[PDB]
């Protein structure tokens, strides 16, 4: 995955989980 590829996927989940 290489550190920073999964970081990114992070940041999704981090607009998903704004209101729910």
């Amino acid at each position: 995955y290489s550190d920073e590829l999964r970081q990114r996927l992070a940041a999704r989940l981090e607009a998903l989980k704004e209101n729910g």
